[PDB]
């Protein structure tokens, strides 16, 4: 319900990037790919927003793997900050080097969350994380991811990605229709959302609740599987519309799992449930104080919460094998990858290398479900001002409505 | 004679820092230092266009020292990316914690020679930084360095810097006012000058003619010191003056050195000497091609070319003790840290800890002739762009002039 006139205006977007000066740097990339071991010709550029792709084609026989691995070399013989070497761009055989722009826009929230991909989605959930090389807005739905990973080292900008996606789910739904429990060990970061009435227990810092709190989830989850099988629903979404016929019905659903006990006892009348989002800004550290109870936990909710409408949003600044586990991710195949410290760092992540020639400041690799390849997203931008603003608009729409047996 | 509107236009600047977000982080500060061994109390807070510094009192015992040293701790401790410590505050007892604002403004050239400070600056050599960190515009003079040092690692802002400080000349002084010498190993970064009337030969790319141009520039700075003794004068600005009052009364001076050796000769009338700056954007290369000579010219012209007019800036992405040298340093008390990889990096250009802590993308540490203590500045940006438009409004009025002696 709160304004998306909350939010900062979209900057001014003084461009201009006359095909000058693309040509020559197209003359250069040939000229200096070629001291290195590789013959290469240009076939097209793409000017965008952050950076500028120049479609190489590759003589034949040259390993690509080769050109990602010249990365760091290549951008020092152009002078240039940083350069991503896309390996295979989807439906043809070139070859991209992605090039930062001298004077990169910002891509702003209130701009992305503006596009009509948002402002008509439908999903309780849906997460606009930014603009894509081109400039289109990239709005995602977390409900058929069914799960997200993110990872990314200081000044990258997973905290800001982070509040991006828990700001999409504030514009567009209701405490009725979504519920969050945030976890974050440190004060920082999720500190401010404290109050508002989408949360279901205070900020969690203590990693024992923190542990609790995902068996809460197991709990609710598999207390949603018996509701939908007592109501022949297949899942939250068919519930939801059952309930919904009902009342429209004039004949409001009863609790088919109420077991009278007192003659006191009636049973209560069904509600649309919504749909629950946990968000860990770091689980290192749960991975760390508590241990193998903790991945247990998060495999099993991974699983099979999906249809149960509930989901996780793991972050973590430290990408260890140790903390991103293949039991993590068996069960959660979507990802975002923010700048990351190496290849490996990468790998753990993405099962991929190429985050480590990120950015930072928002940039990001994303990586949708059934898909081998990420796409290059410029992460919208959102101060934690603005999160401050949204948070105070919702705590005036609705007091704290906390459950003290979550973390208990 | 360019127009300042080749020039792009200086962003909006929509600020707000919420004296609200400022008392929560002083709150933090003092909080998050006495987690760490250090008792203190923020005295008052200056919020800025890049960063907000807030003085600190530390409690009587506590080493300052202690307190740069735990920077990278304690931005982690902070979720910021970045904190500076300035451990003295001219003219105060309090230690400066500054920490960068999450929507920095970006500082535009447009914005920094649009100054006062600039538009009426009367030196032939300006060079305009760009703007402090309470946002204040800041303009030097190279001829008062009167050489100066430049040292940052990749990404850090150094060949901005070093296109702002040669723009800053080309917008105020035509060629009769200011000749170059440039100096670039590899290709890019100052290869797009060439042309321009100011030029004394081509972009110098080997090794040995940057040497013979540095031979030359000593040369040349003697013949004027002939010059200036035979006219009875100490300095360039003193020579200068000396021509133009004989030719405003009707009486043209004519060169005392010039020697007769024909019946043919004729003595040429002087004319005003033009103030000469040799500009290396790497001589780490220059120190290791050439070597020992390479110091010996470069200390003879940081001794005395400055009566002279011939100033130097010497530019080095590899600040080591091989490069920037005792001896070079001796006689090159300016100096201008852009951010550098370490401490150990941060004291050899300027003899003190401190760069190692800057943002990059332009923030630097100027410290001036006679200071012991550099002031930051917020480097002025200058697209490759802008410079090429500069670059061509130049060579439409005037050809190049080069002299082929100077490398031969
Ligand atoms: N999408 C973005 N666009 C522009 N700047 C960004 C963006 N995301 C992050 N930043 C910059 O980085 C800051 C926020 O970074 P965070 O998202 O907190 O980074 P982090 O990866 O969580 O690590 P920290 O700094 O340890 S909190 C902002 O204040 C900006 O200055
Ligand atoms: N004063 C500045 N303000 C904003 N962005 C800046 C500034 N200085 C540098 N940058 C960013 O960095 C780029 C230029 O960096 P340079 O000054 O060339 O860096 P460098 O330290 O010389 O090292 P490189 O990248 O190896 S050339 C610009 O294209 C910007 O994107
Ligand atoms: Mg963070
Ligand atoms: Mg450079």
């Amino acid at each position: 319900l709160p304004p998306l006139s909350l939010l900062d205006p979209a900057e001014v977007k003084q461009k201009s990037y006359s095909p000058e000066s693309l040509e020559a740097m197209s003359r250069l990339l040939e000229i200096k790919l070629k001291e290195f071991g590789v013959e290469v010709s240009v076939d097209s550029v793409h000017p965008g927003p952050v950076i500028t792709r120049f479609e190489i084609q590759p003589a034949a026989g040259v390993k690509v793997s080769r050109i990602s691995n010249l990365a760091k070399d290549l951008a020092r013989s152009l002078a240039v900050i940083s350069v991503r070497v896309v390996e295979v761009i989807p439906g043809k055989t070139t070859v991209g080097i992605e090039i930062p722009n001298e004077d990169r826009q910002m891509v702003r929230f209130s701009e992305v969350l503006s596009s009509p991909e948002y402002d008509e989605h439908k999903s309780t959930v849906p997460l606009a994380l930014g603009h894509d090389i081109g400039g289109r807005p990239i709005i995602t739905d977390l409900a058929k991811m069914p799960h997200l990973l993110v990872a990314g080292t200081t000044g990258s900008g997973k905290s800001v990605g982070v509040n991006a996606m828990l700001l999409s789910i504030l514009f567009k739904s209701t405490p009725s229709e979504a519920r969050l429990i945030m976890i974050d060990p440190k004060m920082l970061e999720l500190s401010i959302y404290e109050g508002i009435p989408h949360l279901l227990c205070p900020v969690v810092t203590d990693m024992k609740e923190a542990a609790n709190a995902l068996r809460w989830s197991v709990a609710e989850m598999e207390r949603r599987y018996r509701l939908m099988a007592a109501m022949g629903v297949r899942n939250l979404a068919g519930f939801n519309r059952k309930v919904k016929d009902a009342e429209e019905a004039g004949t409001p659903l009863t609790d088919p799992l109420f077991r009278r006990e007192s003659p006191d006892d009636e049973p209560p009348q069904l509600s649309t449930l919504p749909t629950i989002v946990v968000v860990v800004d770091e689980f290192a550290d749960m991975m760390m104080i508590v241990g193998k109870k903790v991945e247990e936990l998060i495999a099993r909710i991974a699983q099979k919460a999906r249809a149960a409408g509930i989901h996780l949003i793991l972050a973590t600044q430290r990408p260890s094998v140790d903390v991103i586990t293949g039991l993590i991710k068996a069960n959660i195949p979507t990802r975002i990858a923010f700048q990351v410290s190496s290849k490996i760092d990468s790998r753990t992540i993405l099962d991929q290398g190429g985050a480590e020639q990120l950015l930072g400041h928002g940039d990001m690799l994303y990586l949708p479900p059934g898909t081998g390849l990420p796409i290059r997203v410029h992460g919208a931008f959102v101060s934690d001002d603005e999160v401050h603003r949204v948070v105070e608009a919702w705590k005036l729409r609705g007091a704290p409505d906390y459950i003290e047996d979550i973390l208990a």
